[PDB]
């Protein structure tokens, strides 16, 4: 029976899953005590001794929880059809008709992540169950994924829940006064493991033929694939959207829609259903002795999170450029992903359209807007994908990574958990060496000037880390990059 809980419509889940993880592994830069110019971003707030602050960090849960219980328009269900087959025939005419086969249980298993956790049934991390050349699950997961598996087969679905938490990690200091924290849902990981065998085979044929497909997942950011993308701009009219609260903003329709063009690359098996009537039906989280149930829009940790939402999105727009077309009064000629060129990945997202499209993009926008998305309107001659600035460079195009997102590596660092931020970290010497030599390489892209001001700030943080850089100096940071890009090594 429903209930209210701090303003949220919850059910006692049956279980006690405990509260979310207090502190941060952040600590600040023992060689970087004061807030230098520029500085940004902090860690997100932590709790009790989130410290400088204050905050109930279950209150932060449920203020983020809260779009998910006020569902969305969606699409017109008769644009949605038509939108559909504009997205199912252009992919259909990049990677073929073949239906992939399941993945078996052993292959599915292997593609698991590891570090991460087993969701809210299982305890622990999955890599606390791995038995290494035996390759495969051992213990009390292994027996919560063989049920999983066998269930499935039999066409018992497994259960769309997730294990709910915060995100630790760095945040803007606007948003961290505001108590405001991004959501993590840690997906069961038997639900991984039937959605991984239904379609990590379609994903990967998606991926191989990438940027061929407005599903970007997978993308190497840091290699020729980025100017391939960068070509197919060239000729329309540009727009770079990054939507807010994409995820919360997500239909159930238009995801099931999705989930039925995945469908139509995979083999029709018991997996493949269970699969698509897990992710089908709404995100249960799990959190302490109760569960949320979504109303609408998508859980961020979902399996397949990119790809789906990126085929959502492709169906989103098509319908939104269709119906504008349809308003005007004139008929849409072709295929949408041809007449206009779209890039993909999750939220965001570029646009080259058609001159004829550019000229009524206002009525674009309304009817995304309407569907109940938010996009986040002008033109632009500056490519921005997946954090990254299309940039000219004396060696080619390259995809920037903020001077910023740069710089705030050399004064945070990811080490043990702690309510003190500024206390001394205990971390992994030469791990943090290989961030800091990777992050200059990347600041080498921006050119003489601008590296140099990070290689200062390289220095001084190899003296109060104890560290040793090989990356100090600009054309040794410049020919480890192109090493990478080239390379297709990163």
């Amino acid at each position: 029976d429903e209930f209210q809980w701090k303003g949220l419509p919850v059910v006692k889940s049956g279980l006690d899953v405990g509260g979310m993880p207090t502190g941060t592994r952040y600590h600040r830069s023992p060689a970087w005590p004061e807030e230098q110019p520029g500085e940004t971003h902090a860690p997100a707030p932590f709790g009790s001794g989130d410290k400088r602050y204050t905050f109930s960090q279950t209150e932060m849960l449920v203020n983020g929880l809260k779009p998910y219980t006020e569902p969305t328009a969606g699409v017109p269900p008769q644009l949605l059809s038509r939108a559909v087959t504009h997205v199912r025939s252009y992919i259909e005419t990049i990677i073929g008709t073949h239906r992939s086969p399941v993945l078996t249980y052993h292959q599915a298993c292997e593609l698991l992540e590891r570090t991460t956790s087993c969701g809210p049934f299982v305890q622990g991390l999955k890599g606390d169950y791995w038995d290494e050349e035996q390759q495969q699950y051992t213990g009390v997961l292994a027996n919560h994924l063989e049920q999983a598996w066998d269930k499935a087969n039999k066409g018992i679905a497994p259960r769309n829940a997730y294990k709910l938490a915060l995100k630790d990690e760095l945040r803007p200091i606007e948003k961290n006064k505001a108590g405001k924290r991004r959501l993590l849902w840690g997906c069961d990981a038997a639900t991984t493991l039937i959605a991984t065998a239904a379609f990590k085979a379609v994903a990967t044929r998606l991926q191989v033929v990438t940027p061929m497909t407005p599903v970007a997942v997978g993308i190497n950011m840091d290699s020729v694939q980025m100017q391939v993308m960068n070509d197919s701009l060239k000729g329309g009219v540009l727009y770079c959207l990054d939507y807010s609260k994409w995820d919360s903003t997500q239909n159930p329709a238009v995801t099931a829609a999705s989930l039925a063009i995945l469908e139509r690359f995979a083999e029709p098996h018991p997996i493949v259903s269970c699969a698509i009537e897990a992710l089908s039906s709404p995100a249960e989280g799990y959190v302490n002795d109760i569960k949320f149930v979504t109303r609408g829009g998508l859980p961020s940790g979902m399996p397949f999170t990119s790809v789906v939402n990126s085929i959502n999105h492709m169906i989103y727009v098509a319908a939104a450029i269709l119906q504008a077309y349809e308003s005007h009064n004139v008929p849409y000629t072709g295929n949408v992903f041809q007449v206009e060129t779209i890039h993909t990945y999750g939220g965001g997202c570029m646009y080259s359209v058609c001159p004829a499209t550019a000229s009524i993009f206002h009525t674009v926008l309304a009817n995304l807007t309407s569907y109940g998305l938010k996009p986040t309107i002008k033109p632009t001659n500056t490519p921005v994908f997946l954090k990254r600035t299309f940039t000219q460079t004396p060696h080619g195009i390259r995809a920037l990574l903020d001077i910023t997102s740069i710089t705030r590596q050399f004064y945070w660092l990811k080490a043990n958990r702690t309510s003190d931020p500024s206390s001394p970290p205990a971390f992994d010497r030469q791990a943090r060496s290989a961030q800091l030599e990777n992050a200059l390489a990347y600041a080498s892209q921006h050119g003489p000037v601008m590296f140099d001001t990070v290689r200062q700030i390289a220095i001084k943080t190899a003296q109060g880390e104890g560290l040793v850089l090989v990356n100090t100096n600009y054309d040794q940071a410049l020919a480890t990059y192109n090493a990478w890009f080239i390379g297709g090594t990163v």
